[PDB]
């Protein structure tokens, strides 16, 4: 931090306090400040319907709401903790967007099945009732001490409730509200029963018109979200410390400023509503009291009391130092050689702790949900940390390819992509990063699908030693509940290559969108075929007899169910049956 150091010493225009320098080590961390990925990530194509980042429309009446995040280090530290406020950070995200959460999706790369991380992601769902719809179990003795825990989480919002995420005018206020605050990281056993009520006491808030912006409090506390709120506003803010409520009422001004208490809430509002706000959060039990005030000056006063605690501007928080980017300039696609993951089944894996409400049961790769009896969307999250191992460029690239056509082989046209890039160290090796954050850019051009929201989790290392370049993606697709195939007793063809050329996807995908619309099954996977597939398949009574092709770690073929021989412009090959 000595070169940010500098700079802030630069830009206050002196030492800084004690107070400044917790703010600023936690608001200039990289976690908070993407000082590395900012450059990148204004490069990606983009969407966020009518100005809302992470929420994407779907039909005009609703949209959906999504992010990915992931809690990698928590979750290495404390496996079940971690991961289970892993989960109630993400959850908070998206309800933060007036979304209702309505489904999780955990992406995990480990070296062995760590089930306290199994358990604290079923746990808390299951506690707050928001299903886990799918996810990853990537194994390989390459993640044995950096676990990579990357949640994802997705809800419904009408269009004509989103909720801002930012303040828009001074004399706003901002509440506060949810658990108390006590010293938590300065891992909090998150609740799921209080982050229960944090949602329907939110949503009724919504429904009654109250919210006019709202954030969730996660690293930083108090501090992020009301910085963020104004600064994303241009506005400044006065917080009066003293109001925020304490479980431990002996803290010090610094310490509730910078608590990372879970289950809390920041709302911007009109001083009229507030009382409103303040009474369902107390109907809920929750804590609550209005906290800051929206002012017109660009400052950031923290107050407690009358004592001024910190005063800076607003933008020096809000915005980090960028460093400079490397660009990249791919090269050829390799002969990729097989690195190899661990077949586990996450069918079997998920049943020491609780079948789903997708249309079509967890385990055959996208998950498809239901709004309406013929609206839907779907979700699936995928990475290829083998293929990316060896060629970072080309390995991510693909990763976003095959997210279309697992997208695809559901009947369901791609609409967006929540991105995880996690990553080693970005200083050591500046051009890895680059490689990824322009992989991502190049395939969403090239596929026509925009980035929604993201994150990045950098400096992965064990011992000076980087984990596999690891982005997963989550993609969002549209589709017509009612138009979704399920699996029947059928024929079995193996369709398209067993390698890849970049300038074919585009017939693939052609080839997929025919056979899907005539009502075929397709299973899109890297290895053609799995453990879970096979054992998802025996729930419905049906048992696959097939021989698989042999085809290279990167290729162009799906499995097609069907009672009929496809017929499409590309090469197509029957390998058996399932039946009975
Ligand atoms: N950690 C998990 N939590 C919940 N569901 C999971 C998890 N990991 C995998 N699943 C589900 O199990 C099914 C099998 O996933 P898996 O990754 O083994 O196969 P795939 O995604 O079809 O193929 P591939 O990853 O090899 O391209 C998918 O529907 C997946 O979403
Ligand atoms: N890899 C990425 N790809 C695309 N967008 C990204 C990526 N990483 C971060 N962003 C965007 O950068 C902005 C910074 O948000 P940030 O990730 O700091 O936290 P947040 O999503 O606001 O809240 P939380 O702390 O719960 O994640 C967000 O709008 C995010 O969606
Ligand atoms: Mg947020
Ligand atoms: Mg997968």
């Amino acid at each position: 931090k000595l070169r940010y150091l500098n700079i802030l010493k630069e830009k206050l225009g002196r030492e800084p306090t004690f107070v400044e320098l917790q703010a600023f080590s936690v608001m200039w961390s990289e976690h908070c400040g993407y000082s590395h990925t900012k450059k990148y990530i204004r490069r990606l194509p983009k969407t966020g319907f009518e100005g809302n980042a992470g929420v994407v429309n779907l039909d005009d009446y609703y949209s959906v709401a999504f992010k990915i995040e992931s809690h990698n280090h928590p979750s290495a530290i404390e496996p079940y903790n971690g991961a289970a406020t892993g989960v109630g950070g993400i959850i908070r995200d998206v309800l933060a967007m007036g979304a209702r959460p309505t489904a999780i999706f955990d992406s995990l790369h480990m070296s062995r099945i760590i089930d306290g991380i199994i358990e604290g992601i079923a746990d808390y769902g299951n506690s707050i009732g928001v299903p886990t719809v799918g996810g990853e179990l990537r194994i390989s003795s390459l993640y044995a001490h950096n676990p990579l825990v990357n949640v994802l989480a997705a809800g419904v919002v009408r269009n004509d409730m989103l909720v801002d995420s930012k303040a828009s005018r001074p004399g706003q206020v901002i509440v506060i509200f949810g658990g108390a605050t006590g010293r938590d990281g300065i891992i909090q056993v998150g609740d799921p029963f209080a982050e229960k009520m944090l949602i329907e006491a939110f949503l009724e808030m919504v429904e009654e018109g109250l919210v006019e912006g709202a954030q969730d409090l996660g690293a930083g506390g108090v501090l992020s979200a009301t910085s963020e709120l104004v600064a994303k506003g241009n506005l400044g803010a006065i917080v009066h410390l003293d109001r925020v409520p304490l479980r431990e009422p002996d803290m010090e001004p610094w310490e509730i400023l910078i608590s990372e208490s879970q289950e809390r809430m920041a709302v911007v509002t009109s001083p009229q509503k507030a009382s409103r706000i303040l009474e369902i959060a107390r109907k809920h039990l929750l804590f609550g009291d209005v906290v800051a005030e929206v002012i017109e000056e660009p400052v950031y006063r923290v107050m407690y009391r009358n004592d001024l605690v910190m005063e800076v501007p607003v933008q020096l928080l809000a915005n980090a130092p960028e460093e400079d980017i490397v660009e990249y300039t791919p090269g050829k696609i390799p002969e990729f050689k097989r690195v190899e993951f661990e077949e586990v089944n996450a069918r079997e894996v998920f049943e020491q702790y609780d079948g789903t409400d997708t249309v079509v049961p967890p385990g055959f790769g996208a998950a498809v949900m239901r709004i309406k009896r013929d609206g839907g969307y779907s979700l699936v999250t995928h990475s290829r940390a083998d293929l990316a191992l060896q060629d970072t460029y080309w390995g991510t690239l693909i990763a976003v390819l095959e997210s279309v056509r697992k997208t695809l082989s559901v009947g369901a046209e791609p609409l967006a992509i929540t991105n995880c890039v996690n990553y080693g160290d970005p200083d050591v090796d500046p051009v890895g990063l680059s490689a990824m954050m322009t992989a991502l850019k190049n395939a969403c051009e090239f596929s026509g699908v925009p980035v929604a929201s993201g994150n990045a989790s950098l400096y992965n290392t064990y011992q000076g030693k980087p984990i596999p370049p690891t982005l997963v993606v989550g993609m969002l697709g549209k589709v017509n509940p009612q138009k979704v195939a399920k699996p029947k007793p059928s024929k079995v063809f193996a369709v398209g290559w067993n390698d890849f050329e970049l300038e074919r996807e585009k017939e693939l995908w052609r080839a997929i969108r025919k056979l899907s619309e005539e009502g075929a099954f397709i299973l899109s996977s890297s290895q053609l075929l799995t453990r879970t597939h096979v054992e998802t398949f025996r729930e419905y009574g049906l048992k696959i007899e097939v021989k698989l092709p042999e085809v290279r770690p990167a290729h162009q073929m799906v499995l097609v169910f069907s009672e009929r021989t496809p017929v499409v412009d590309v090469p197509v090959k029957e390998i058996g049956t399932l039946s009975r």
